[PDB]
């Protein structure tokens, strides 16, 4: 299966993603690294990777669904199979997840669907929980609202901020979002036409 993966940031999960697809058992191939931001470190571990780059400005496109069509280009230019969003921090519009739909994965910082949305940390440590997580999802159209495909949980420590808490939230990140995107390159993980995920 051949990946695009979209980044905002640091790419922490970026490089989860490349250390494991480049396992000679892995099912999916990155092939092309995409990024709304042109000065993030996560463009530089895609090169040291020796992965393709490009970077798509939002201030060159009238809209979401002009924007999102700059990267539908480059996903068909790269004959594309999956999409994994790792730390992409844009809204996608309903056409492209709509063409995407079963074939794009995100991950979140929370235990779906608790604390959906952008601050899913803090939402987490104002709440009181002691237990959080993140999950791998299909995204849908509903922000954080597609099938969950794996999650897993996270202690909360107290005197957590979002700086620790995140930390170590991404260890599990870093676990779940490769085992994820390879079970769904392999096949085993798929979305039903009943929009219902099925183990195959
Ligand atoms: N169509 C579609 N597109 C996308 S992109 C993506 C990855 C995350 C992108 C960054 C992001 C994700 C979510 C939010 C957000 O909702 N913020 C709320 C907080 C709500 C609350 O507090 O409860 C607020 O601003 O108030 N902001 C930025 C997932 C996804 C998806 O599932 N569907
Ligand atoms: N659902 C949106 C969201 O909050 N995404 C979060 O952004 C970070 C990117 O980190 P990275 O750049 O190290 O992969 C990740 O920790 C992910 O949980």
């Amino acid at each position: 299966a051949r990946v695009a993966v979209l980044i905002s940031g640091t790419g922490s999960n970026l490089q989860a993603l490349i250390d494991s697809t480049r396992e000679p058992n892995s099912s999916a191939q990155i092939d092309i690294v995409i990024s709304n931001k042109a000065a993030v470190a996560g463009l530089d571990k895609a090169e040291r990777a020796g992965i393709p780059t490009r970077v798509i400005n939002h201030k060159l496109y009238k809209n979401r669904v002009e924007f999102d069509s700059a990267i539908d280009l480059v996903l068909e230019e790269f004959s594309i199979d999956i999409v994994c969003l790792a730390g992409f921090m844009r809204i996608l519009s309903g056409p492209f997840v709509q063409k995407w739909n079963g074939k794009m994965l995100n991950i979140h910082p929370s235990l779906l669907p608790s604390f959906k949305g952008s601050n899913a940390h803090e939402q987490a440590l104002e709440t009181g929980v002691t237990v959080t997580g993140c999950t791998v999802h299909f995204v849908a159209e509903d922000v954080d609202a597609g099938q969950i495909i794996l999650q897993e949980a996270v202690p909360v420590k107290r005197g957590d901020t979002v700086a620790t808490l995140s930390e170590r939230v991404k260890l599990a990140e870093h676990k779940i979002f490769p085992a994820a995107l390879q079970l769904v390159a392999s096949g085993t993980v798929q979305l039903g036409e009943n929009g219902k995920i099925c183990w195959v």
